């Protein structure tokens, strides 16, 4: 029994962490088989990132100007080169803890755990979601860009982020590892913000059934409803339309716990009109919307990673 | 910015966990060095569940019948002996992956990570508090019996807690490594019942000036109160004593956000009696209490 926010094991994950050094600037790369992975904005003074020109920044640097450092040990930089906003530092010797992996971009509602580093030392690790103002919640001080966002399927770490910057309401802003931001972002100092968030109602739906799940049943009721008449509701909350598919991946948990997906949005409708009236689910006051279908499936069934 | 439960990276225990087979029971294990700890309890049958004798179900079994798997590999068991509630299984290849490490027996209010894990392999990494009645608020399912709760501090594994079974609330109750229960259990299956739990208010003071810490101040209020006021009033909302220790613990966070911790103790007091009145603090809608002040610190630096 017991529902925890969870990350994956980061064993896999810190062996490829390295401390980044360009000039004055220390950050996080990813070290994988013969290439360090980091923000291109490492090369970057305070004046240059107003208005940076990357390539222009790049081409009067060379090797010997990214200093590498895997643990007490120096990397050699044989080559640098870049895809969108991330820095391919090519090394001379591969990562022997490279391991199984992918790179892939994930949905906004989708979560993944991230690993904090500073001064390519894993810090801590915690589970976010991508949030469909395309943000995270994260937990970032300085010396943490570079750090990195994964999921673990079967053996394969499938790593789906890398962190690059602050945003003025405290909240946080990267790209997948290709290099490609999350959101409409631009990696330079100029006036950037979040948009208004929204929140995820499969990502709630799925947290109601690990709460039934886990014995926490008073918000059931008699109701059910329709899509297009929970889509009203959730329109008028500011919660993300809830689509077939959405139903179809809650499936699963509708049959386990004989609450149809409908069923429970009827749960959620009353919720949302009428709050909890002083009462908790696992344990919070408001509901949880970071915790996809597959997460409470993976938590109530025990899978896990070698 | 931002402030998150934040566990420990989980890398140094991933290479620790074994799985420990004796009969039709395979629970998890701790590779150390030569050592793998794991719950006594493996080695009960069904029978066993209500008074076992663990001296005379131990002297019947020899190191064959306990089969330890690490990743693909059987490592041979040469000697077993039992420290409290852990069984300790000598065998014959030291862990090549042992970190630096230690155990450290903690007191209700720390904090700590768990490595969940089935079958020798881990499943996920999650945060925990040491309650007030010395149970945890865990996530566990069958066969997650011997994961491990530990902090890491510059390199060094501090192993302070090893599951062992859940009571009838849901909550969980397990052992230091040196195989002593926290709280008044016992491993056996006669009904057993948690204490009434209660809030841990040190806690809960140290996150506020975390609150604070992150820009956030819609709280506070122009009072101060003694500190035996404060506690004769959070008494009736079943949180804890706060001690001239907390006090004295809280001394850091005070100055470096200016307000003392008496003047904290007041904004608790009216948060406790008005309610948050839809607001939020760092992302909550209730006061929370699994980070401890040395957390607030080395999260918010
Ligand atoms: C001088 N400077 N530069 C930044 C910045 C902005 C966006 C990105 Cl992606 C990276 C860094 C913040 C400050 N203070
Ligand atoms: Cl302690
Ligand atoms: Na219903």
């Amino acid at each position: 029994s017991g529902f925890r926010k969870m990350a994956f094991p980061s064993g896999k994950v810190e062996g490829c962490m390295v401390q980044v050094t360009c000039g004055t600037t220390t950050l996080n790369g990813l070290w994988l088989d013969d290439v360090v992975y980091c923000p291109r904005h490492v090369i970057c003074t305070s004046e240059d990132m107003l208005n940076p020109n990357y390539e222009d920044l790049l081409i009067r640097k060379s090797n010997h100007n990214f200093l590498v450092q895997a643990g007490n040990v120096q990397l050699r930089v044989i080559g640098h080169s870049m895809q969108n906003c991330v820095l391919k530092l090519k090394v001379d010797t591969a990562n022997p803890k490279t391991p199984k992996y992918k790179f892939v971009r994930i949905q906004p509602g989708q979560t993944f755990s991230v690993l904090a580093c500073y001064n390519g030392s894993p810090s801590g690790v915690y589970q976010c979601a991508m949030r469909p103002n395309f943000t995270i919640k994260g937990s970032f001080l300085n010396g943490s860009c570079g750090s990195v966002g994964f999921n673990i399927d079967y053996d394969c770490v499938s790593f789906c982020y890398m962190h690059h910057m602050e945003l003025p309401t405290g909240v946080h802003a990267g790209t997948d590892l290709e290099g490609n931001f999350y959101g409409p972002f631009v990696d330079r100092q100029t006036a950037q913000a979040a948009g208004t968030d929204t929140t995820i109602t499969v990502n709630v739906l799925a947290w109601l059934y690990a709460a039934v799940i886990n014995g926490d049943r008073w918000f059931l009721n008699r109701f059910t409803t329709t899509l297009n008449d929970f889509n009203l509701v959730a329109m008028k909350y500011n919660y993300e339309p809830l689509t077939q598919d959405h139903v179809d991946i809650l499936g699963p948990l509708s049959a386990q716990t004989g609450i149809a997906v409908l069923d429970m949005c009827a749960s959620l409708k009353e919720l949302l009109q009428n709050g909890m009236n002083g009462r908790t689910i696992l344990g919070s006051a408001l509901l949880e919307d970071e915790f996809t279908p597959f997460d409470v499936v993976r938590q109530c069934s025990g899978v896990t990673f070698q």
